[PDB]
DNA sequence: GACTGCTTAC
DNA sequence: ACACGTAAGCAGTC
């Protein structure tokens, strides 16, 4: 039997002076087996001796200190799992999955701990987890700036705090655990939750394997959500207005949409239509124009005449070279003029509906059953499964070493490639999301002011007629009014506020409407601003210049990781 | 279009 | 071997 432990680190914030002051570890499997200590070598002769699988949230963090601990006491990186030795599984993103440390051999077996990354199974802050789990969190923090030299001696509600947040992802992994979602991460619970459903011998045969070669052009037509400001609102406060969102977009679209399947047949030139291969991914060479009356949807990225995160109305004297899904294609074709379009090659798909079926509904019936832990594991399954038949078959690792100056550097290993999940599932699961969106949004057009991936931000208060039948809080699918606000301001994309129209349900501030409301509730949401800087944006500076230096950056040094002050500015 | 190394929005 | 993202954005290095 293996044991499970949670894990957690604070540290100082000297970049001269960077050490752990207190550390704890939490058997999952017994919240009584703990301990709270102020020394990494203690912590890490303990590691050395479990042999055990460790957790913590956030390893990346955690994380630096073990290998500078590791690589000053006798360790080296190896892929190779040779005694006194350490691999890693990190990413070419800087994203970390594991640490295993090898000791040595009994027999055939290996003896070693291995660290991993609890914040890839519980995607959320600690605090979050332990509200919607509803298990026992403390309010408050541990005071960061203060001053604790060598031999600081950790205070009674320090380890109040450190054995809390312990114990709250000790109580959220064993939940996890039991209910069946015993995989590394997340994704991978989803995946094989999944396959266990349509089965493996099925899965292989319905997706297969594609070469490296067909993937990167199947990938060529991957792209994720759309954000668009319609830019006669840009920079300008209006009034009144409303946000509309899908329920469950990605789930939505596989539980009802043509996705494809199979293995693809290629083809030279122009798609010619077959039932049996009724999707494809095409690509083309052309020059466009957007119609009147129309919101763009071309967005061209990896070129050198735009400007990728621009929506064109037009292709501006240029060829625009790009791989499409059908779906991608058929909306162009109603939005937009295209002309002197050159086809290229593509592949046809097998296509059928309900594939997901199965799975969505069951995991759907457990989250409508269950209160709390449950309803959130039910939830996760369902969020992340889509994500994950993309998978970029390039696993090109980091490898960490100490540089000279004693801070932890990284460098790209070999190539290493892993089999194509399912790529064009991915394409198509994306590209009718967008469709969802897009279409949503040009029925409104005479009131749109902005969508990002599953949102229609529209300026007035009543339900559009167009929408009326597609609108319902919680059908999946569907569009749900989840606000209406008293005025906003759109600087750009990802970039915006709202006075948000609220009332009091059961003592609690809801969102409301303008015949109902008891009070006003500003909202900032700018991408790269982090939440201290967030309450210094008011309505009025909130422009293009605003500038606060109040922005944590981690930084490596000596001995581990240290959060810097940086600065946040609109440019 | 192509640095690194990170942030939030979805 | 084990490993979901895309998108839009800021600041500092060389």
């Amino acid at each position: 039997p293996r044991k499970m432990y949670s894990c957690a680190f604070e540290t100082t914030t000297k970049v001269e002076d960077c050490r752990v002051w207190a550390y704890g570890y939490m058997n999952i499997e017994d919240h009584s087996e703990y301990k709270i200590g102020n020394s990494l070598d203690e912590f890490m002769a303990w590691v050395l001796k479990v042999q055990a699988d460790l957790y913590f949230h956030n390893l990346k963090f955690a994380g630096a200190f073990i290998i500078n601990w590791l690589e000053r006491n006798g360790f080296k990186w190896s892929a190779d799992g040779l005694p006194n030795t350490y691999n890693t599984i990190i990413s070419r993103m800087g994203q970390w999955y594991m640490i295993d440390i090898c000791l040595g051999y009994k027999g055939k077996r290996k003896i070693h701990t291995v660290i991993y990354d609890s914040l890839k199974k519980l995607p959320f802050p600690v605090k979050k987890i332990a509200k919607d789990f509803k298990l026992t969190v403390l309010k408050g923090d541990i005071d960061y700036h203060k001053e604790r030299p060598v031999g600081y001696k950790i205070t009674p509600e320090e380890y109040a705090y450190i054995k809390n947040d312990i114990q709250i992802i000790a109580e959220a992994l064993l939940i996890q655990f039991k209910q069946g979602l015993d995989r590394m991460t997340a994704g991978s619970d989803s995946l094989k939750g999944f396959k266990d459903i349509i089965t493996t011998k099925k899965f292989k045969k319905v997706f297969p394997t594609l070469s490296l070669g067909l993937d990167k052009e199947v990938r060529y037509a991957y792209r994720g959500g759309f954000t668009w400001l319609n830019d006669r609102f840009k920079e300008k406060e209006i009034g009144e207005g409303m946000v509309f969102d899908v329920n469950s977009l990605y789930p939505a679209q596989m539980y009802s949409r043509l996705l494809p399947y199979g293995e693809p047949i290629v083809f030279e030139g122009k798609y010619v239509w077959d039932e049996d291969y009724p999707l494809h991914i095409q690509h083309i060479r052309c020059e466009f124009e957007l119609k009147e009356g129309y919101i763009p949807t071309i967005q061209i990225k990896r070129s050198r005449f735009y400007k990728g995160n621009e929506y064109l109305k037009s292709s501006g004297g240029e060829i625009a070279d790009l791989w499409l899904s059908n779906v991608d294609l058929e909306l162009m074709k109603e939005h937009y003029d295209l002309y002197n379009v050159e086809y290229i090659s593509g592949l046809k798909f097998k296509a059928t509906t309900g594939l997901f079926k199965d799975f969505i509904d069951k995991w759907t019936y457990i989250k409508t059953t269950s209160e709390g832990a449950i309803k959130q594991l039910a939830k996760l399954m369902l969020n992340s499964l889509y994500g994950k038949f993309a998978s970029n078959p390039d696993v090109t690792g980091k490898v960490p070493y100490l540089k000279e100056n004693g801070a932890l550097g990284f460098r790209l290993g070999e190539e290493e490639t892993k089999d194509p999940v399912y790529t064009p599932m991915g394409v198509f699961i994306t590209a009718w999301a967008r469709y969802t969106t897009i279409t949503a949004a040009q029925a409104c057009y005479d009131r749109i002011i902005y969508c990002d991936t599953d949102s229609i931000h529209l300026t007035g208060t009543e339900i559009p007629d167009v929408i009326k039948d597609i609108v319902d809080p919680k059908k999946l699918g569907y569009w749900a009014h989840e606000s209406t606000f008293k005025r906003a301001k759109y600087l750009r994309q990802k970039t915006y506020i709202q006075d948000i129209y609220m009332k009091e349900v059961d003592g609690k501030l809801v969102e409301g409407s303008p015949d109902d409301y008891t009070d006003i509730k500003f909202s900032v949401k700018c991408a790269g601003m982090t939440d201290k800087i967030k309450k210094e944006v008011t309505f009025e500076n909130f422009k293009v210049g605003f500038s606060r230096k109040m922005k944590p950056k981690p930084v490596q040094v000596p001995g581990g990781v240290v959060l810097v002050d940086d600065t946040f500015t609109i440019k």
